[PDB]
């Protein structure tokens, strides 16, 4: 991979070849990206799995959740064409993107009463049925996650453009807990170490010891980061990684930060999160052993909409850990209000 | 780091920003690179260390060995200017680049009888002295490595151009065994995982399981690869890494290869090595349990200059492991001649 790359911070120019770790985590939602193989395979898979108690599908990536909104009419139409009483009802998504328990599985011998080419058009809509299949949505009460499908898709055919970007997906032959490794990134060049995917930009730097510096999340999946794409993954303690393993945190020493512990109960219920190390405007933090223990993260503004003046931390390290999102500014799990109870 | 990179194998084009892992391991010896700070500091350091039995310096990188060939006249001149009877005699280098036992150390208070600027010219040469300091060379008998200096330099001031490339070095404040981490590379993008430095291009790929595919060495240092720049460094067995830890092998699972063991006694005495997985022309390998055990690597051509027809391996995996260099073609440690004794 040859080319030339300019340096913004160093005010220099470089040229050469090798491995390029790329953007498209920020500045837009490019890489739309997902589209399956011949949908007859998926239709046969879902109609086969419906008989053993598969009641829903929980998305593993919000891009693939957006994918499902483009085949549900086609899937309903082909399901009706095969004289099986089953309808699919999709829905929206809000974090945290939960994790299912069961998964799709071949049966690679599909329903041979379907078409073969991609030229079928002039499709007609369907109606409601007594037996309905739900898709990722706010219906956690009717059917639990224990009876839904999760992580049953994988990229094949090298999955790229032209034109915008195009992965052609095949359903996973085996159950798995890790994320999809055919689109992942991890690199380090003498000052920074980034971990990248569709929605994660965990990046660390070195001032005096290697530690996390900033991260950005456009989604919060529940698939474990595979250990084959994590730098410096030895002797790592689960009680010190900033981003928990359950929320796709890389099991690495670059996830550490001195004076901090695991952020299990942070403001993860948001959909978009910025991980900087500053103060929220109008607020200050002071180190004090008299401050209370670490509890769930609290917004810097009350429900009525009033700011908080002072803050205290037990054994944190300046600058503090704060969050960002649509609703405003949050703080770390180890920081409590100075005197407010 | 924004820019655009073309794809040669994929016949596609990509653009974006992020982290770029670069070339300048091949196609020439760019990045010349090394040059120190004010040489008075090094002169004071060497004249101070000479009194405790420091008899030589063993280069940690061949680039820094080439560095020492540009200050030995200046170092001799400043040493003579300070009325200390000590002369420095440098030499050439041949692999394997050995490792010393002691190291330079401040004493940051230098000899204040020196100059301050970099404008001193019209220098005069010196003569021989009773007390001589040797530099990396073929003199392993007069003074052992146990009384030499090793790994006493580190990059500072961000160490880059303009123009060709320029690191400004400072001597290490503490002893260390690992290499210098301020110029290292490691990256992985969905098919390949490379580890890069001044002279190493260890690269792995994935066909069915992640395994080493090719590597190139322009030098063989003896500094341990630091674990903070190695991908997938968990549960690694020392008896299975292809490149040994002593010869700057990354402690990683990407260094593995099924059916192979550690190449402790390979053809490392060469200076340049290519690590492919083919046959040497005119030779063939067959798997046979009757073949002998693994012994030191043997050239495919005899001393007289005759090729070897057949080869056998005990528990290898096709294609075999072969080497390259100036002298010709070598083979792996686990492969022996079929019938030659």
């Amino acid at each position: 991979d040859s080319g030339c790359v300019v340096s913004w911070k160093n005010k220099e120019l470089k040229c050469g070849s090798g491995i390029f770790i790329t953007d498209n985590v920020h500045t837009w939602t490019e890489q739309y990206k997902f589209q399956p193989e011949s949908p007859s395979k998926l239709a046969s898979a879902i109609q086969k799995a419906h008989e053993e108690g598969i009641c829903g599908i929980r998305s593993v990536t919000r891009l693939e959740n957006l994918m499902w909104k483009q085949i549900t009419p086609e899937l309903n139409h082909i399901l009706t064409e095969n004289e099986v009483k089953l309808t699919i009802m999709t829905g929206d998504i809000k974090g945290i993107m939960q994790a299912g328990k069961r998964s799709l599985r071949p049966q690679p011998t599909e329903l041979k009463y379907s078409w073969k080419a991609w030229g079928k058009a002039k499709m007609l809509s369907t109606e409601l049925h007594n037996h309905t299949f739900l898709i990722d949505g706010p219906e956690t009460a009717e059917c639990p996650n224990t009876n839904r499908a999760w992580n049953s898709l994988e990229v094949e055919d090298y999955g790229f453009g032209v034109f915008t970007t195009n992965i052609w997906l095949k359903l996973k032959e085996r159950q798995d807990v890790f994320c999809d490794s055919k689109l992942m990134s991890a690199a380090i060049k003498d000052n920074r170490a980034v971990h990248a995917d569709m929605g994660y930009w965990i990046e660390s730097a070195l001032n005096d010891t290697w530690k996390i510096e900033k991260a950005s999340f456009i989604e919060v999946k529940s698939c474990h980061w595979p250990k084959s794409h994590t730098l410096w993954s030895n002797g790592v303690l689960e009680s010190e990684m900033i981003i928990p393993k359950n929320f796709a945190g890389p099991v690495s020493q670059h996830n550490y930060r001195p004076g901090y512990h695991t952020q299990t109960a942070g403001p993860w219920h948001l959909g978009r999160l910025e991980m900087d190390f500053d103060f929220c405007e109008g607020t200050t933090v002071v180190v004090t052993e008299d401050c209370g223990n670490r509890g769930p993260s609290l917004r810097t503004t009350t429900a009525s909409g009033k700011l908080i003046t002072e803050w205290c931390c037990r054994s944190c390290t300046l600058p503090p850990l704060r969050y960002r999102g649509e609703d405003g500014c949050w703080y770390g799990m180890e920081i409590r209000p100075l005197k407010e109870k």
